[PDB]
């Protein structure tokens, strides 16, 4: 039996694992999967072999994400940006310009109020408390709904609502608006900062971290997955699919919170997170890499396709690159590739989709979703609630940080108070 | 005798004398000068013969001057703008962008954090209630002091300065940040707002409207300096520099504001309004007209010059123009031929200045100043009670719209309201 068990082995557990070791306390980590990194998986691209792609989270900044930024230092772990963008490509209308900020002079005006608004809504969020002890549910509704109440003109409308799309993983009419705001007030309450924090990659991939990360962690189990976590008696049981129990005295749950309805829990966690544990969050983000012929280097492109965004990834040859679209799995079939081709040629009628690849993350056991986005209603309920301890058990992970929430960094933080709740008694 | 004496043939004069007069009241408007128009005085250039220019006020915009917007089309006066900006020579230093609005990216998530700071802040401004009854002290600080806290990088910190700098006609060491922040307020809460709202110009000079104003004014003396005002007795006495008095049942003080302390009140005004009275407001704002050789056509620029902004006026010849530079006259003498041709050269080395005009508002003794701006703590003291009736006199004026100070939008807001006033009893 262990001092704490570790269950999954994203950059969360993973991080909960190794400076509960380093503490010198007696760990077992468990991971269901055959690989460790969760929803930061970097692997060979289904389309051009040889080539390393990131099918999950890839994306940071040192300045907004400072805990990441500690980890990439420790290990020595190369970063760079993916790419210069430099050709901008929007579908925003004619009075558009074609630059990564593409608001024209005639909207300068109703921008300028927007932003107060915005940034007025945002300030009222205090990000330690929880977004469900604010008195903030007059925020939280569609933002299609918050949006019109902006009315804002079309080119800033429409450019807004992109990077929503694009950033939340919901159309306009499923996400929270307060969830906005949320990201919004993450970023050091700026609305730039939300797009402004795409700005390096691992230069090796993800798994370069954690493998880094991994190679402190001394004890491992991949293939295990965990169906139940008992408290009732003196220590925590842990039982697993096999039937093949491990006990602890502290169990971290380090799974995305869209798994924790398939856990039994003895005893039953505290009712008011039952709802929306069942539920699931509203997440439905697609992030699809798209190998094309005959792209410009640098593209960005923002509009009002279905691919909200799609922007340069990498150079695979001469000729050849790779693309990101994100949109989401509500709204679009990845797999139906005429759809794919046309999404990419609305924005850019001249290039050739030669393949795709994605991970489904919604369909994947192990996952049950993407990064977390609330449906309406959800968070402004509970949402402090769901990351907290129940008794021996604590929660962690991106998908309930008060502080940086659907990000590596929200790893990495709850991963921290875990860690520092269980050394203190 | 009178029902109304009107002091000053400024715009606020006439448009009172004017609504007075078709109310069917008898009204006498008194001018000191030789001419009607105040501070809107369009005359032949001084440079170039047969060119008309405006020597004071010439810039509006009819979404935010609404009843100078109704004037012009009750007497179909004609308007455009007077050139369009299109080649962009700033001094801002390196990494600014030659554009009308000129911030680089590096600056953006300062200059949205900047920008609701501001509104904020100006958002604290009751436009109705008087600059010294909301509690607003804390904001009545010098401009540089203000602006020092905001901690802008380099572009739009002088940026910013050079509009302020320009639009209070005051150093930012001199300048109020309140004020400059009641003029956001002004602009429908609009940072931009401000210098939007130079949008168009009189096709055929301020003199336009003016004529066609006094054309209902059955009864002008021009030449005739009010210095006494006395309603002791039943009725007003005005006396006049002649020394030959008007006597009426109400007075209109339409003069500027830092002309009230040479004339004598009886009984005094009240108390609180002398101080502020005697002192003057601080404006120091500078307009200077430039004969140019060799300068492009639709030129502006905004920089840290002792000229904070230069644009262009208007065409002359194939090779001739006028441009308009504002500074201040604390901080620049326009009789320095060899200044004016070093400051216009340090945007625009190409240039030959052939001549300037201006009119040296402050040391005219029918103004002693040019638009208003209060000295740092003077409006924060006194402000709502400088407009405020004494009895039977009214005060109206630019100088004292709280509405739209230092535009012709507040002197036609002040003689709406005094006219109301007196029609109300
Ligand atoms: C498409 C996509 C793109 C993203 N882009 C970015 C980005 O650019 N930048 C950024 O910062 N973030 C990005 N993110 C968000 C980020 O990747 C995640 O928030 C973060 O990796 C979550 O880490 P975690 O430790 O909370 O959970 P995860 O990484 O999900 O780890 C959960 C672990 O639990 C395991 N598991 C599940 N159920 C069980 C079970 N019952 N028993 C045992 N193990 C179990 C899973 O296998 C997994 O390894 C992206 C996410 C996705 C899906
Ligand atoms: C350089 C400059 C540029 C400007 N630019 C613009 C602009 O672009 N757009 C804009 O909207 N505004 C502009 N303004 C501000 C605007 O012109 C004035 O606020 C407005 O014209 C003031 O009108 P008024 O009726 O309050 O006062 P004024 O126009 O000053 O009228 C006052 C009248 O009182 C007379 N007078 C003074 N003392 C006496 C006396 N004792 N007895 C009898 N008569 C007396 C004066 O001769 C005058 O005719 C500018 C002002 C200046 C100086
Ligand atoms: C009393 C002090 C006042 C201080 C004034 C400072 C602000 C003055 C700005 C004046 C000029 C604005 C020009 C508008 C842009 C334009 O026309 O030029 C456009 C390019 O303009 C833009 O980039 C517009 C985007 C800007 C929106 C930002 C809104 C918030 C800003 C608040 C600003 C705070 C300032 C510094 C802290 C020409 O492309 P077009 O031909 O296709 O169209
Ligand atoms: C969760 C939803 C999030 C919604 C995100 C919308 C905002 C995303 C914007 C993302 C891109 C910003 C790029 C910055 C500009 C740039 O790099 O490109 C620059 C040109 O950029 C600019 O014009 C900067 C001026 C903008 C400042 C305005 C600040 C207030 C804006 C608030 C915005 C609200 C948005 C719509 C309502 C290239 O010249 P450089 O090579 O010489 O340097
Ligand atoms: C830099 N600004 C462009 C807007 C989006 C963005 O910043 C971005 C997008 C992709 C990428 O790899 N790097 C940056
Ligand atoms: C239009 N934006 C440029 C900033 C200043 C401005 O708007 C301006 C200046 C002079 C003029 O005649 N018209 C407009
Ligand atoms: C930065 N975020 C956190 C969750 C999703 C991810 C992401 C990354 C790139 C992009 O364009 N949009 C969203
Ligand atoms: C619009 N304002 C009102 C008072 C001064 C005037 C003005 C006009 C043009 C310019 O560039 N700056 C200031």
């Amino acid at each position: 039996m262990y001092d704490a068990i570790v269950v999954g082995g994203g950059f969360s557990g993973l991080k909960a694992a190794r400076d509960l070791t380093n503490a010198g306390k007696k760990v077992l980590l468990l991971e269901g999967g055959e690989r460790l990194g969760g929803r930061a998986y970097s692997r060979e691209s289904r389309n051009v072999p040889g080539l390393r792609v990131e099918i999950g989270g890839a994306y940071l900044h040192r300045k907004h994400h400072p805990r990441l930024a500690a980890e990439l230092d420790r290990y020595g772990i190369p970063t760079a940006a993916a790419s210069e963008f430099t050709s901008f490509r929007h579908r925003l209308g004619p009075t558009a310009v074609d630059q990564a900020f593409p608001i024209p002079g005639s909207e300068a005006v109703a921008v300028e109020a927007a932003t107060y608004t915005l940034l007025r809504d945002a300030h009222r969020i205090d990000l330690e408390k929880g977004l469900e002890n604010q008195d903030l549910e007059d925020l939280d509704i569609p933002l299609n709904e918050y949006v019109d109440k902006l009315d804002l003109p079309p080119v800033s409308r429409q450019f807004l609502l992109a990077w929503a799309w694009n950033m939340l993983g919901q159309p306009a009419d499923q996400a929270s608006a307060l969830w906005m705001l949320q990201l919004v007030a993450a970023h050091h309450y700026s609305i730039l900062g939300v797009v402004l924090s795409l700005d390096e990659v691992f230069s090796n991939g993800s798994a370069d971290l954690v493998d880094a990360m991994s190679q402190e962690i001394p004890e491992i189990r991949l293939q295990t997955v965990v169906t139940g976590i008992d408290q009732s008696g003196d220590v925590v049981n842990v039982t697993v699919k096999d039937g093949h129990a491990f006990q602890a005295h502290s169990v971290i749950v380090a799974t995305p919170m869209n798994t924790w309805r398939r856990i039994v829990f003895t005893p039953a966690l505290p009712e008011r997170r039952r709802s929306v544990i069942e539920e699931g969050h509203g997440g439905q983000g697609l992030k699809i890499l798209i190998h094309v012929r005959g792209a410009e280097a640098g593209i960005e492109c923002v509009g009002d396709g279905i691919f909200p965004t799609l922007y340069d990834y990498c150079e695979v040859s001469e000729s050849e690159r790779l693309l990101v679209a994100f949109t989401d799995s509500g709204s679009f079939d990845p797999t139906d590739i005429g759809a794919v081709k046309d999404a990419v040629l609305y924005y850019l009628p001249e290039v050739e989709v030669l393949g795709i690849d994605y991970h489904d993350w919604i369909a994947d056991p192990l996952f049950e979703g993407p990064w977390v986005a609330p449906r309406v209603g959800q968070f402004s309920r509970v949402h402090k609630e769901l990351g907290e301890p129940a008794g021996r058990i604590h929660f962690v992970g991106s998908d309930v940080s008060l502080e940086f929430p659907g990000y590596i960094e929200g790893a990495l933080e709850t991963a921290e108070c875990a860690v520092n709740a269980i050394l203190h008694s």
